[PDB]
């Protein structure tokens, strides 16, 4: 049986890098490989990025029993510094259960960065929701902070 | 200076013809032709439309004088009879005015269809609105409706 759940939501974070350093972490392939993981079944060798307009993105996770959660977006405009957009498509297994466009914008706030994410999401036939989407990008924010923390702190 | 709106919107139509018939409108390239225009600047010759996940459709029109408005489409999901979702861009000219990711659903209604068609639209640095896009996608779905009305008429 077939439906959709359509819902946007907003998760804004405050970074005191500033805007040029948080583009960087999110831009720079060596540097995303390195902190956008699933923790608990971390697969950076499947990583790829080529951060352009009409470029792939792809990166897998999910259970260490799976099945395999595959990541694929597509980058629709970037302005250095400021914003990217992206639609991506998430599969469980063999199963699409979303398409989503995502914008990031990216402020000054003091000497750092208020971002401003924004999810527009198409969840098909009750296989995922946005409650739980939400909550999901919310921990991959939580580790973008990190590593923006661990980064700072290198020669 | 750059800034984003966000909207979604959504607009219910009702045709006589039955789903299978709605659907063939959409995915057909050849039928697709014949009625995704601009009716006050055709440019057919420009259509292309390949019907499959992944596959791209392009399109073109705006004002007689220009410059030319691009729809660019990517297809995201498809089942058959039932469901569309594509993301799709918009250029006037060189700049790109907007990223939106569409859903199309066709439901049984009586003999005919209910068609839902739900847009989320990233409309960028103030180039175009969450208002006139709906008014133009209102526009659209009534040529959808001229089409089947006449095509219901052959032989």
């Amino acid at each position: 049986e077939r439906s959709v759940v359509h819902s946007t939501f907003i998760i804004e974070r405050l970074y005191p890098a500033p805007p040029s350093k948080v583009f960087f972490a999110l831009g720079n392939a060596d540097a995303k490989r390195r902190w956008f993981t699933d923790p608990d079944n971390p697969m950076p060798g499947r990583f790829e990025m080529d951060f352009r307009v009409g470029g792939k993105e792809v990166n897998a996770g999910g259970p260490k029993d799976g099945p395999i959660h595959v990541y694929t977006a597509t980058y629709q405009d970037i302005v250095p510094d400021q914003r990217i957009v992206y639609s991506y498509d998430m599969l469980f297994g063999e199963t699409r259960i979303s398409v989503s466009l995502a914008t990031i914008q990216l402020f000054a706030e003091g000497e750092g960065t208020r971002l401003v994410l924004t999810e527009q999401g198409a969840f098909l036939d009750g296989h995922d929701t946005p409650s739980t989407r939400e909550h999901g990008t919310g921990v991959l924010l939580d580790l973008l902070d990190a590593f923006l923390d661990k980064t700072t702190l290198e020669h």
